[PDB]
């Protein structure tokens, strides 16, 4: 099994603070952390302080080298709402200290095809959808929003008729993030809501080939900001589904077993050539240190233990 978990710790927000609450996450070494006495080991655990650029290092960097070198691969927000995910993926997008992880992938990418040599032709294309209710929307064009799952010759699932739009720089991705986030409103009566039972999918495709060799490269980078795991309606059930069936994929992977359960939920199926196999994955499960949250959290830990070999 390629799947690696990391545990990051938000600070204590303001109305955790205000009410009174404790901070009850305990922290040993730089992969445990203990609640209640109890020990959760991860491949790595990120304190409170812990800062935007840090979480990458550990968390992404080497799987975007493992994609400009031909792998495909899965970056997983995991958690509670409110727990920090999207603060992790996508962060302050423009600001460069504020910036999560969707950001920096992206400058690492074109940091490093910019600085090759006349014999490499590359070309990157991004696409941006959501799955609610179990529905898939294109966030690049809201026309397009109960979007069926197909395979191809190969046998490889994908979105029929999502769009596909081809980048050439950081400021560019970062326009079509904003404009995904924009479009997501429309329909929406509450983002808040709609955000927390939701999950979104940002796709980076980086396609190389060497004109002087003949070699041709191609990496796929899926990166996932899931629903709400709180146990807090159609929509809970189709989110319960979901992350099931993302949870017993990983089981099954980390088990060793040959057959791999992706066909439980749209979602596995689409990720099915970039989760498991030969891609690299990353599950960053999100955390609130606050005994208030208690409970959701030590599910949460709970969920990142899956991936244990």
């Amino acid at each position: 099994s390629n799947i690696k978990v990391m545990c990051r710790f938000r600070p204590l927000n303001e109305s955790e603070v205000n009410r009174g609450d404790k901070y009850i996450a305990k922290f040993q070494g730089e992969d445990t952390v203990v609640i209640a006495s109890k020990p959760y080991a991860f491949d790595r655990v990120f304190q409170s302080s812990t800062s935007q650029e840090q979480v990458y290092n550990d968390a992404a960097k080497k799987i975007v080298k493992d994609v400009l070198e031909g792998y495909n691969g899965t970056i997983f927000a995991y958690g509670q709402t409110s727990s920090g995910k999207v603060h992790t993926m996508e962060g302050k997008l423009h600001d460069p200290e504020g910036m999560g992880i969707i950001p920096r992938i992206v400058q690492d990418i074109f940091n490093y095809i910019y600085s090759m040599d006349e014999n490499l032709e590359f070309h990157i294309k991004v696409s941006y959808f959501e799955i609610y209710l179990d529905k898939i929307r294109d966030l690049l064009d809201v026309s397009k929003t109960n979007l069926s799952v197909h395979e191809d010759k190969n046998r490889v699932p994908y979105v029929k008729g999502a769009t596909e739009r081809f980048v050439s720089s950081p400021d560019e991705v970062m326009d079509t993030i904003d404009e995904g986030k924009s479009n997501r409103h429309v329909a929406v009566t509450n983002m808040n809501e709609h955000s927390s039972r939701s999950h979104s999918i940002f796709l980076i495709n980086v396609k190389q080939e060497n004109t002087q060799t003949e070699q041709k490269l191609s990496g796929k980078l899926y990166l996932v900001d899931l629903a709400g795991s709180e146990k807090v309606l159609d929509e809970a059930k189709n989110i319960n589904k979901s992350l099931s069936a993302l949870g017993n994929v990983i089981s099954a992977l980390a088990e060793g077993s040959t057959y791999v359960p992706y066909r439980d939920s749209k979602m596995t199926r689409i990720l099915q050539d970039s989760l498991g196999g030969n891609a690299r994955t990353t599950i960053v499960i999100c955390c609130s240190p606050s005994s208030y949250n208690e409970s959701e959290t030590k599910s949460t830990l709970l969920f990142g233990q899956r991936a244990k070999t």
